[PDB]
């Protein structure tokens, strides 16, 4: 991968692997989200944040802070096939002093066709206390020069789906998958549950019939609180409709919300 | 990746990804196993497979893994390039074998090796059988016919005993999610590696590196099955492992691992 000509975004090509695809031999959305992470990380490295930390800045490393996803929104028009090459462009932008966004555009590497778009919002956590905080001025100042100054949005429209408020699912749920637990492969290098595991857990309570007949077009996921390695999660889904669903992940042990989201599916 | 000049082995380079590494920022053994299957798959495709010989398809036969054995000297770091060379060999009527050698791209030093044994299964009945002459003779043209052993000495062929109840350690009630399924909706062979390792104490994983894993595969975990992972220390630290389906206690894997203090 490499920085683009203006130095303010990063592009990388990925060849879709055999184990990264589902039953129609195209990348799963979990694969896509993992590639979003990888190209984001490689972006951070390209501008000088070394592999001694998980895309953290030098102030973060000093203060024992790590990055935490607050929201992920992914829209896929076409999933790349096994052995195909997808090119992903990514950039970071601050929303004043209030928000920190990373955006992505996915393209067919050969034809240049846009095949998907994504965006994300970020906060930080103290790695020791696990307490969340907003990105600080001292942190942002370490990468602001590497970011576009005029607005650059994967989803530019006012009131677009990416910014929509997600309601809380009300019991009873229509569908559930109970007792999901992380294994070691689900952990990132910081020993926190990786952000893509929550996407998988949300999708686990989608009925097989939908998965067999439909493709996921949109996922919007808020991240309220982390699942720790010894926690157990229930995934709850209700139809709100294309087919659309409302999602809630919560801890088995007390019912504490860890995520809420929505998904939009299109018949194959 | 590409075939080598003689057409009898295949090489591919991988850049180790952020989500592929553990707490020491080096590739996990499940990452290694994933890269092994990927380079395997690319090799098979490069020699014209889809993987079944025309004769296998006619007789509704598939290859299934009987054993995976992995030995790692050094796990590649985040962002490092690992080069993997793989080849296959016929083991006459018994089955076939796929071998791998892992190298540091930069130094050319061998950082690991692996070997897997494959047996023929009827896709309908799920019963194992021997390799027929026709299947053998079709396979051979893709393989070095002189033996080429990643493990020439060995631990890779050793018989593994069945763990006796009670187990020292356990992780109970493991279940696959969708990401664990392959394109045919069977559980991916690397998932079973993860499940074996889950019953190793966290204190061992935090302070030791896995040097060797040997894993026999007996029968599969289906999508709706539930697995218990059992471990007992047999010793460096060495462990004996058993995966069984908890609904009936049916064995699906047995294995051993060897760990060295960091």
């Amino acid at each position: 991968g490499s920085l683009t000509e203006d130095g303010l975004s990063y592009k990388e090509k990925f060849v879709v692997r055999s184990y990264e695809v589902g039953s129609n031999k195209t990348a799963t959305v979990e694969t896509i989200a993992n590639l979003l992470q990888e190209v984001g990380c490689n972006h951070a490295q390209s501008v000088g944040f070394s592999t001694d930390g998980f895309a953290t800045t030098t102030t973060m490393r000093k203060l024992h802070l790590i990055w935490v996803t607050a929201r992920m929104h992914i829209e896929i028009y076409k999933y790349p096939a096994w052995g195909d090459v997808v090119e992903i462009e990514t950039w970071c932008q601050s929303e004043g002093r209030i928000g920190t966004r990373r955006d992505w555009i996915l393209k067919d590497s050969v034809t240049g066709e846009v095949t998907g778009r994504a965006t994300s919002k970020w906060v930080m956590m103290n790695q020791d206390t696990r307490r969340l905080q907003k990105v600080s001025d001292d942190v942002r100042d370490e990468y602001l020069v590497f970011c576009p100054q005029e607005p650059r949005l994967a989803f530019p429209e006012e009131n677009n789906r990416s910014l929509k408020k997600i309601p809380k699912l009300e019991d009873p749920a229509q569908y559930s998958m109970i007792g999901l637990k992380p294994r070691r492969a689900d952990l990132d290098m910081n020993q926190h549950v990786n952000n893509v595991t929550y996407i998988g857990w949300v999708l686990e309570s989608i009925p097989q019939e939908i998965v067999d007949t439909h493709e996921l077009q949109v996922i919007t996921l808020d991240y309220r609180r982390e699942c720790q390695q010894d926690d157990v999660v229930d995934s709850l889904t209700t139809t709100t409709s294309d087919s659309q669903f409302l999602h809630l992940l919560r801890l088995s042990g007390d019912g504490q919300e860890i995520n809420r989201g929505t998904t939009l599916w299109r018949k194959k």
